[PDB]
């Protein structure tokens, strides 16, 4: 964006070679706020819970919150985070299979009613140190196979729990939507077994691994679609886990460089650079517009090696570096872009 | 290790699940000054420098410097943390390769008088912004640029404190490689004192030493060459131990045979309780943080969560938390 550019570009002419900085990340609140309603205009009966693990950045936190989002709590410190900003107990989801104990505890006297097993241990677990709180069973490491869902429902049932409902997360290897499809029949029929259990499973997480699927208006369609198809008992609701789909237009990087090395290998140069990190995507050189012909040379951006990309020749002090949409689990002033 | 096992064992004994820490640290003080002497004594002419980026807490870092110990720092935040220590600037080698503006300048004020490079445009940085610094040349194209940055360290006028490589025959090719480009540069009309071997230490070691020492007087170095070193792993890795706890249990028949998964805060050892011969051991997987991780997969007897624990032995190697000092 134009937007974006002639912000960084303001705050870039701040320094100098001998003063700056290794990077400032810049705060794109219009960013969030139509990731957001763009989630709602395409799937209404689903409502998105943020994983505060993928960014738990204040800013970007209470912003979600604000604009209507659930709390997706990996951590005892997640689910502290979200309680400070004022956000009620009851939209946070404490997601994790396996708890500590004393975190387990303290969440309950929190106020934290709402939890992940995909054990028959953590049935006991959570029945033996706080009761009380609901509990999601995990379907499909990370996840609990077909034979075991009668083991753990008959150990919830037998330690008299309360059932929320069920919930499953899909791999990074998303892409292929049928999953979801699949995903979504099997814990249809998870919610038909569980009620024959006598329970009431009012809760559905389909998870994470948005922005995975591309066309996200077509895939949005068609989990809506599958939603009604099934025909899900009229009591229950419907919530997810979108992470990098939230975080990932957020913040934008705006990195500086440190370092050149010229390097003439195979009759064409190329030149290495040192952006402002640690040694151990897609960007572009902002301080300088490209003429066309600006003789662009194969450039390797080290941190170890975080972008491989045709860049125009760069002067370390002088030329900057954009990574556009950032935040997504990349996590150094926060500067907040006008508008 | 049976001092070790009583130490943690006795504190294990103070928890219940509704307590019990993620885990604590065992510093192995002895462990530490056992692994400095095996160091001395196997590699004398070669003085060790640590690599405060492989561990830097300060319990290491200020044991280290105590007994005899450089220091390589690759950012200002290492170098201001042995300075806070209180160490001399002389001790610390900034080896950083491509080093910010604002940095290397307050680098220059805090007395550091040593870096490395491998690039022409860090000469010229260094000539600009902090020229009094000594500089050390990298090398393992890489190979006849080593001509071109010589000849830019030599028109700035700039202070050549020697060679730098980082990499058991590689060390015997390095070291003449080494000794070539002293021979080069001398004749530049510089005079590199410094030799730097880099690091990657822990091989029989003993063994490794023996050779880097000999090849060291068969390359017959200028009579002024100091020999240092970049140790990480070897000086960090007996020098912590990590006892964690266990938060989480599932239970999964594997084709007719049962496997046992576990939860936790390589090697590890189920201290609880002792391992009588044959008392049933089970096909066991450790995991630890992150929910979409993985730290073993051994053969362990069956453990409960909140009252069994696991001691990893030395794991100071690259880690940076409660810490526990180990008596005496």
């Amino acid at each position: 964006s134009l937007e974006v550019k002639e912000f960084a570009l303001n705050l870039i002419s701040q320094f100098e070679p001998e003063n700056q900085p290794l990077g400032f990340w810049i705060f794109d609140t219009e960013g969030v706020e139509k990731a957001v309603e763009r989630w709602k205009k395409n799937m209404p009966t689903v409502r998105p819970c943020f994983a505060v693990k993928c960014n738990p950045e204040p800013h970007l936190v209470k912003l979600l919150g604000e604009l209507g989002c659930g709390f997706d709590c990996a951590s005892l410190n997640e689910i502290k985070e979200v309680l400070d900003l004022g956000f009620n107990p009851e939209d946070i989801t404490y997601s994790q299979t396996f708890k500590p104990y004393n975190q387990l505890i303290e969440a309950s006297h929190l106020g934290i009613n709402h939890t992940i097993v995909d054990s028959i241990d953590e049935v006991q677990k959570i029945a033996k140190y706080a009761p009380k709180m609901g509990i999601m069973i995990r379907i499909m490491k990370f996840g609990l196979h077909d034979d075991e869902v009668e083991i753990v429902l008959k150990e919830i049932k037998d330690k008299g729990l309360n059932l929320d409902g069920v919930h499953f997360h899909v791999g990074s290897d998303s892409h292929n939507s049928e999953v979801f499809t699949k995903a979504l029949t099997k814990a249809r029929n998870t919610v038909t077994l569980a009620e024959q259990f006598g329970m009431k499973p009012y809760l559905i997480d389909i998870g994470g691994g948005f922005s995975q699927v591309a066309p996200f208006e077509e895939f949005a369609a068609t989990i809506e679609k599958t939603i009604k198809e099934l025909e899900f008992p009229e009591r229950t609701r419907f919530i997810a886990e979108p992470g990098r789909y939230m975080a990932s237009n957020a913040f934008h990087l705006v990195s500086s460089l440190h370092g050149k090395r010229v390097r003439i290998q195979n009759g064409k140069k190329q030149i290495e650079y040192t952006s402002g990190d640690g040694l151990h995507k897609s960007c572009e050189c902002i301080t300088q517009k490209v003429n066309e012909n600006t003789k662009m040379y194969e450039s390797i951006i080290y941190g170890d090696k975080v972008a491989t990309q045709e860049l125009p020749e760069m002067e370390p002090g002088k030329d900057w570096l954009l990574f556009p949409n950032m935040g997504a689990y990349t996590i150094h002033v926060i500067y907040t872009l006008p508008l």
